[PDB]
């Protein structure tokens, strides 16, 4: 708890080491106080990854979806609290949600209009991520050659190379943890 909670996932910090697809989660969360199932999913099972107790993801996900009066606290509980609480096993069930990995992440339905889940580097546009990866202090050397992987298909290929050109198989748990690692 001292480390990952409800309060430090959304810190400069801490977020500073998610992969573009959590931070592309993040994001729609924050702006629309909600998210559809598959993003759900993948944004809860990778915070559950990184360390997120039940106490503090109930916290998390509660605020986040009620933020800015979105919705009641009893809506929430009445339409999602138990969705949350059954991806960490509270309600007494015993399936394996394992946190997904990329090959996972890309072969779940692609997103639409309003959907958050997926990988950017495939489902982005080259001028969505180009724009994006300069707020990243990447030069336009470092972007062609990142577009370069993502229009050939290698999209976990273009997401290593934005990690070491950002700091000094295929999992965006593995993504967070080995940023995480060079920050201590
Ligand atoms: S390659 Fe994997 S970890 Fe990286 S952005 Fe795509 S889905 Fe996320």
């Amino acid at each position: 708890d001292d480390e990952i909670n409800a309060q430090s996932v959304w810190s400069e910090e801490i977020s500073s080491n998610y992969p573009l697809c959590i931070k592309n989660l993040m994001e729609g969360l924050k702006k629309n106080h909600h998210l559809r199932f598959f993003g759900r999913q993948q944004l809860s099972l990778f915070l559950k990854g990184i360390g997120l107790s039940a106490d503090e993801a109930l916290k998390f996900w509660s605020e986040a979806f009620t933020r800015n009066g979105n919705m009641t606290m009893e809506k929430f509980n009445k339409e999602f609290r138990f969705s949350f609480r059954h991806n960490y096993g509270l309600e007494g069930n015993r399936i394996n949600y394992k946190p997904w990995d990329c090959h996972t992440i890309l072969s779940k339905p692609r997103p639409g209009r309003g959907d958050f889940h997926g990988c950017p580097f495939r489902d982005w546009s080259h001028e969505r991520l180009s724009a994006e990866l300069r707020s990243m202090k990447l030069t336009q050397a470092q972007i062609i050659s990142v577009l370069d992987s993502c229009q050939k298909g290698e999209y976990t290929i273009a997401c290593t190379k934005v990690f070491e050109m950002t700091h000094n198989i295929a999992h965006p748990n593995l993504y967070f943890e080995r940023s995480r690692q060079l920050q201590k």
